[PDB]
C-alpha cells in the first residue's frame, strides 16, 4: 500500500517536476513539467500503479503518460514512463521511458527516443 | 482531430484487445485484455494522445498504461505503450512498449522488458 | 548450430541489406547498407551469436553493431541490433535496436532512438 | 580521436568489468565479465565506435555485443550496449542495452530486457 508514498512532488535528474496523486483504485493523476525539450509549463498526465504490491521487498510497478500538448505548445509527441517505486528514507521512482513523435510513414523508423529517469522527493 | 478515429476496439498481433475512448481533452480511457502473460480478463487503462495533431500527413502521438492488477490476478507489473495512430483505410496504432515488474534492488537490472505491438481495427 | 543458417545476405522491412558471416567461434562479421537515414553505401559491422543454441525450438540469440562512419560519411552514431534467428522455410532474424548519436551533456537525454527490424532472406 | 581514451578497463554500477581495445579503424574488441545474471568469468565482445567524432563537445558514439556463451556456461542470450564515450577527468561511457534470450515463437513477446549501464574507469 504505497498510495501515501507515491503521492506528492517528485524531481528527476534533469530538474523536471512530476506532481502525482495515487488513487486507492490504482490511478495516477497529475502534471509534468519538463526542464528540457519542446515543452513549457505543466502538462496533464495519467497513469496506473500496482495498489497491492508484493510484501517481500520488491518495488511497486507503475507507469504514466504525457502528451506534449498544453495551452502553450504542442510538440506532437507523447512520453510513457514505466518503472517502479522504491520506498524508504531515500525513496525513488526508477523509470525507463519511450518518447514517440508523430511522423510520416517514411520517417517512422526514427519516431521513438528511449531513455531513463530517476525521481526523488528532494531536487 | 482523431477522436473518432481512435475510439473503439483494437486488436494486436498477439490477439490482445484494446478498448479505448479518446476524450476531446486528450484523455484515453478503457480496458486491455492480454492474450499472453500473467493476465486474465480486462484491466484498466489510461493514457493521453495529441488532440491537435499536425496536418502534414504525420501520425498522432499517444500512450497508455496498464497495471496488471485486477480482481482476478496481480502480476506486480505495469506496461506502457508509446506510439502513433495512423488513420485511413487500414488504420493502425504502431507502438513500442516497456513492461516493468517490481523487483528487489539486487534484481532491478532485469526489471524491464521492451517490445513492439501493432494494433488494427480488424483481428 | 546455425552457422550456415545465419551466413548470407538479409534484407529488412526498410529495404536495408545486412551481409553477414557467422564464425564457428560465435563471431559475426560483415557489412550493413541502410535504406534510410544519414547513410550511404556499406558500413562495417561486427557482432556475436550463440553458436550452441538450445535444441527445444528456441531461437538463436545474436547481436551486432554498426558505427555510421565510412569513406563517404560520418553520422556520429552507432546502432546495435539485438535479437534472435529463427530457422526454417521462411527464416527470420527478429531484432530490436538502439541508435545512439553523439551529443553534448545538455542534450544526452535525447541521444538514443529505439526501434525494431525484421530480416528475411528474400526482399 | 578517442582511441587512447576508450582503450582500457571499465566498470559499471553493477560491478561488471568491461575490458576493451579500440582500433584505429573503429573496431572494439575485448572481454566482459558480468557481476549479475547467468554468467561467470569472461565473454568475448566485439563492437564499433566513431573513430572521427565531432569536435564540438559531443560524445563519441559506440556499441558492442556479448553473446553469453563461454567455456563455463551458455545463457542462450546476447546483450548489445549502445551509447557514447564522454572524455575528461571523470570519463564515462553512458549506455543503454538490449538483452535478447532465445525463445519459442509463443514467448517471443517476452524475449528482450532493456536497461542502462554507466561505465567509469574507477570502480
Amino acid at each position: 500500500r504505497d498510495e501515501a508514498g507515491i503521492t506528492g512532488t517528485w524531481y528527476n535528474q534533469l530538474g523536471s517536476t512530476f506532481i502525482v496523486t495515487a488513487g486507492a483504485d490504482g490511478a495516477l493523476t497529475g502534471t509534468y513539467e519538463s526542464a528540457v525539450g519542446n515543452a513549457e509549463s505543466r502538462y496533464v498526465l495519467t497513469g496506473r500503479y500496482d495498489s497491492a504490491p508484493a510484501t517481500d521487498g520488491s518495488g511497486t510497478a507503475l507507469g504514466w503518460t504525457v502528451a506534449w500538448k498544453n495551452n502553450y505548445r504542442n510538440a506532437h509527441s507523447a512520453t510513457t514512463w514505466s518503472g517502479q517505486y522504491v520506498g524508504g528514507a531515500q525513496a525513488r521512482i526508477n523509470t525507463q521511458w519511450l518518447l514517440t513523435y508523430g511522423t510520416t510513414e517514411a520517417n517512422a523508423w526514427a519516431s521513438t527516443l528511449v531513455g531513463h529517469d530517476t525521481f526523488t522527493k528532494v531536487k
